[PDB]
């Protein structure tokens, strides 16, 4: 059994979330689109191989076959950091929480180019502000994004996948009961945290 | 007088239009989201140092105050580069040709986070093919995009930056009449061609 130091599987995803990336973001000259378009790549592409080292830490991804792992990240790694964002956003209002030193507020949305490129985005955060979605939610509803991203028949490991699976959605039915306790309406809790998991999958192929 | 060699401001645009940049991307390995993405961003951080050179060279853009430069190319650069662009794809099928080692043909276009990160660029390259704009008319709408991009109240150099317009508004006229001939469809070709205009500068600001 789990140790009494991390005795739900809930807890074992806790532990491994990443430290908050910073920018590098200078905010003591003015901004441009320009300015922020460049840091926020270079930051994109820490946050991807930060992504990778999460990933390889849930509990039961490194059982699977590497090809199932490897397909499992090309299939959600936007999809992973666009749903953490939208998290951070939301734990500030309507912006766009890159990192900490690197925030779109209303001001900076209204730079050229910069609202459209960010217009989409801005779906998650509002969505997890309309179900006051807690932080033991958050955690279980990311780690099956990665695992929602591919049918279980396209993979090698048909078998453990849909049992890995199958784990991390009850963990979620859990964390739903801690928060609202259990009632008629966790079933419905249940649906509408699980419909917006299908929306972040989306145009992605 | 304009000398012989370069008889028309159409032809001075021709004169600076830079070499196409290269990509530097492989293509002997397979592809991936992830390489053709920030490949892409290397690409696009030297087409915008490429675009302010062009523009430095415009017969007439160095005659405004600096101020009015900056902010030109401040609220254009980017639909600029998205109209080069939807040129190089009408030039080369619905395909985006960032580069002539990247093109995005309808294969890299299912990748995965690729279509949705695409999808808004296909309409320029559309619309080029639908209107079959001729290399002048193009120079210089490409030319007007820059020179439209704000209104000239807030200029400095009001009354410096219409006349130049003004000179490139009659230069795409003239580049209409060479193709078709005089007609009563010249006004139309002539309303077609601004009213795209009018679309690359939307969703700026
Ligand atoms: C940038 C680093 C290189 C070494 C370090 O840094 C390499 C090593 C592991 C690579 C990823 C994985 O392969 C999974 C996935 C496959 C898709 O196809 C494209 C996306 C993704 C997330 C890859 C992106 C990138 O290429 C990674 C992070
Ligand atoms: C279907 C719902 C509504 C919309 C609103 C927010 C959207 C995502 C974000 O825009 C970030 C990112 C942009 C890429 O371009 C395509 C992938 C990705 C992950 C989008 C997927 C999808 O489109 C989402 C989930
Ligand atoms: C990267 C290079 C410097 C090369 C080294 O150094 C610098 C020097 C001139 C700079 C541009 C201009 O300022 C005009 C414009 C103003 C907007 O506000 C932001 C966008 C844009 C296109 C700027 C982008 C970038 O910053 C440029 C290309
Ligand atoms: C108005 C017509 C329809 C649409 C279709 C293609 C669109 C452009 C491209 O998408 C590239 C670029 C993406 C930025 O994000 C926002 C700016 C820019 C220049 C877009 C502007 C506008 O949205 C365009 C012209
Ligand atoms: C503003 C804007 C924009 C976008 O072009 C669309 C979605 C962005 C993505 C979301 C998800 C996301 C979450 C973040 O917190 C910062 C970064 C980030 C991005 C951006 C990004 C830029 C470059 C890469 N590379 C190097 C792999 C990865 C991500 C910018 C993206 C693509
Ligand atoms: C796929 C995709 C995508 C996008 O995120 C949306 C529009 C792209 C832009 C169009 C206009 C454009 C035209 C090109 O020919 C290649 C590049 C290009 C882009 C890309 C771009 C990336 C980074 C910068 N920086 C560093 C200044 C500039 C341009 C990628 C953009 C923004
Ligand atoms: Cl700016
Ligand atoms: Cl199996
Ligand atoms: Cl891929
Ligand atoms: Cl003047």
């Amino acid at each position: 059994t789990l140790p009494q130091l991390t005795p739900t599987l809930v807890s074992l995803l806790e532990v491994i979330e990443p430290e908050v990336l910073y920018a590098g973001y200078d905010g003591t000259v003015p901004d441009t689109t320009w300015r922020i378009m460049t840091t926020l790549n270079m930051l994109g592409g820490r946050q991807v191989i930060a992504a990778v080292k999460w990933a390889k830490a849930i509990p039961g991804f490194r059982n699977l076959h590497l090809d199932d792992q490897m397909t499992l990240l090309q299939y959600s790694w936007m999809s992973l950091m666009a749903f953490a964002l939208g998290w951070r956003s939301y734990r500030q209002g309507n912006v766009l929480c890159f990192a900490p030193d690197l925030i779109i507020n209303e001001q900076r949305m209204g730079l050229p180019y910069m609202y459209d490129q960010c217009k989409q985005m801005l779906f998650v955060s509002s969505e997890l502000k309309r179900l006051q979605v807690s932080y033991e939610e958050y955690l279980c509803m990311k780690t099956l994004l990665l695992f929602s991203s591919v049918p279980k028949e396209g993979l090698k490991s048909q078998e453990l996948f849909d049992e890995i699976r199958m784990t991390y959605i009850k963990e979620l039915g859990k964390a739903i009961v801690k928060r609202e306790g259990n009632s008629s309406q966790n079933w419905q809790r249940f649906y509408q945290l699980t419909k917006l998991l299908d929306s972040m999958h989306e145009n992605v192929t």
